[PDB]
């Protein structure tokens, strides 16, 4: 389960894989202490994808996580079902559909996160996240502990905060961050997250007593010619991490 | 059988509780079959009996059961989304966190699911923490009105349960109610202390809205509390109060 | 001879609003502020003018009168309600609505009350409006006017400070914080209400203390009432009195 | 015995000064009845013998009196006579007219709140107390939403003064178009005299205002005996006629 992932029980590193050669050099270059994105977008149908993500799981201790594609809305309904099928050990989801991919499941245990957004109003996120609510007029804009609240009734486990765009909604960033810590509830800062801001934003969290972190690092760490996630990077997080997470 | 073919014209349903099985049956007889007729989980020690005991019901009324938490009772939220799992009645009572674990559970059964939201004493604008965990927050996730259709829309919901109204105590805020469901299409399903005096004037409001779809919910007003019976004198009598204003604003 | 209100005041400064639940939890709010305090009883919460009276006397009697005479759920139909209370029982403190605040002060004739104005925050800086009775709420525009000019015809109309509400917590603070100066640079009293709790009490005060506003009435709540038992939370009130004292302790 | 007598045609009511109670007595006659009959409080020491003196013309004009201040610093005490006295007609400041209304209690009467004009088309002052109109800065608000707050106050009318005449002509037009649109009466006052009467009216009347006072004060008053002069009376009274009959 994901439990085994966190440096110290507090910071797991989320990061794509290109293929599963790919996901084997993260795996081990983040010494364990990852969760392996693979997305649903890239498969036809939720059969591949399952059988797919079984074939990543079996060589990576099943650190797969399961994901809608830099948190498209679109693939809600496919991650969802996918549930049914594969648990993974982490699964991306929006605000909506927490409740059912979380029922999908059944007998089966997962780690299911919930994407909120910033909304330039430090201390709200924005929870209209699923495809009919991001196509609203207007967006349901609620205090940070009350989305918690209803993340923990639809049986998710963190607030995934997207699109962070790096440091542009730093000040908001901080709210959430002690809010979540207030709350005992988990986080994972994502979009625009890079070598340069990693350090800046798993400290944030830290600092502000969040249990658990998850901080997810997309394209700014994927060569762009061969496509792969570069194990060279995956090693400089993991080196700020241990740095991190053993003085806090 | 799908409840659409419990709207009177397309636009009114009633939903009321019945005491037993022939009480049930009286109320479909009273009302022309546009009712749907509540069972509450919390009634039921376990979701075995509760699924039994809705089967039998919905054997005699052409499966026009709904699946009631217990006057909207969160605590009964987990167990109405198992149930769901093994009968789909036509109509399940659901609070907002719980609608979408309630559609998955479905599968590949079809009903209608409603999401508890609640006034806030602000118009325009909807409580939707009304599960057990966040109904118990300090402070509450308040909305506009169409925001919390278009999440309950994305949870696999098809309408809003609007309660507690205690009655007309609220009514401005059921008005905005009304306009915002009918700008959205959605249905709406007035519910608490509603009672003979007032639920002429809680279902006009909604139909002169333009309100596609209303699901009034009358319980304990209309309960005779010696039987225990829902009565059938009231039941006839609110579905003549249906008829008299689906005909004016159809 | 001190007046009724002036007595809840801490050091002269401030005093807390809060509601109550019943008596009993009044009394026990009083006790737990040390008397600065007023209490609120709604008049919604009474079919009659004669009704509300009895209960507010009967409150009264156990407070030495510290009774904020309130509209209720913000509906300003209770305004003429209260208006009309105020000719049988001036309570310490009295809640109204601009409009309405004239016609308070005259019916309570011989008898000395505290009457606040309800002028809301506006989206800009300097300016608050006070269309806010029942009529001038529901219009297509608003009086949208400089605080100063807010203050000086609440003080025509025989009120003592401006209510301002819904605050949001925070949301509004630079508006506030101009209402705070120019109360402060008038001589006016200020009620801060809407969303205010015990992690943003501190800094609501301060901005008004710190602009050297002289009075000060924060209105404290649905965030210390207990939704299960109705109570308004007695370690919540001996919390915000702790807070109070730091604060106007060093205050001047 | 209501002001709504008043009104020529249910349209126009004089409001002129009486200097005693014969001059009252002329005035009345003069105007048909047409007429509310000014007698100031400034002119007595107390409120009581304001009262007395009030009584004492009504008895003679059929209650056709108007309580003047004369000036804010009467407010308080056109406040205090209401108590004792309605006449027909009340003249107020407009952050006074919510004392006065209550202090009629049950009686019936009609109250005026004084704004003025601001230089600015669409907007009047409503700071016209006496503690208002000492501020450095006035509230300057829509026409329309000082209407709404004088109802929410209980007056009657705007009375829209220093009008100083044509000086504000085009903001006066807009006043007027405002008051006919809210169903609201109005009351031009300030340097109206025998040139401009006809004029000022005539706005009113084309803007559909349904109910107009025009106050016309020292330009028909001999000031040599103080008395208003009973034929400027006769001649604004056909002036009346004349307009309003081409309306009503
Ligand atoms: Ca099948
Ligand atoms: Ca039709
Ligand atoms: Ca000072
Ligand atoms: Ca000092
Ligand atoms: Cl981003
Ligand atoms: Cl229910
Ligand atoms: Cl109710
Ligand atoms: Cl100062
Ligand atoms: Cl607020
Ligand atoms: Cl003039």
């Amino acid at each position: 389960n994901i439990q085994k992932r966190f440096y110290k029980g507090r910071v797991a590193l989320n990061v794509l894989a290109n293929n599963i050669e790919n996901a084997k050099d993260i795996f081990e270059a983040a010494e364990g202490y990852v969760v392996v994105g693979v997305l649903s977008k890239d498969y036809p149908t939720v059969e591949e994808a399952v059988t797919a993500m079984k074939a990543y799981g079996k060589e990576i201790d099943d650190a797969v996580s399961i994901g809608l594609g830099a948190g498209d809305n679109r693939q809600a309904a496919v991650v969802a079902e996918i549930a049914k099928h594969y648990p993974g050990s982490h699964i991306n989801q929006v605000f909506p559909s927490v409740g059912a991919t979380r029922a999908n499941l059944g007998e089966k245990d997962s780690w299911i996160n919930s994407l909120v957004s910033p909304t330039g109003k430090v201390g709200y996120v924005n929870i209209s996240t699923g495809p009919i609510s991001a196509a609203g007029e207007e967006k349901a804009i609620v205090p940070i502990k009350t989305a918690i609240a209803l993340v923990r009734d639809m049986g998710g486990n963190s607030l995934k905060y997207f699109p962070m765009k790096g440091l542009a909604h730093e000040e908001e960033y901080r709210a959430v961050a002690k809010a979540c810590a207030e709350e005992g509830f988990a986080l994972e800062p994502t979009g625009g997250i890079d070598k340069e801001n990693f350090e800046t934003i798993v400290r944030i969290a830290l600092e502000a007593n969040v249990e658990q972190v998850i901080p997810h690092v997309y394209s700014s760490i994927i060569d762009k010619e061969t496509g792969n996630t570069k194990v060279e990077a995956v090693r400089e997080l993991l080196a700020v991490v241990k740095k991190l997470v053993d003085q806090y």
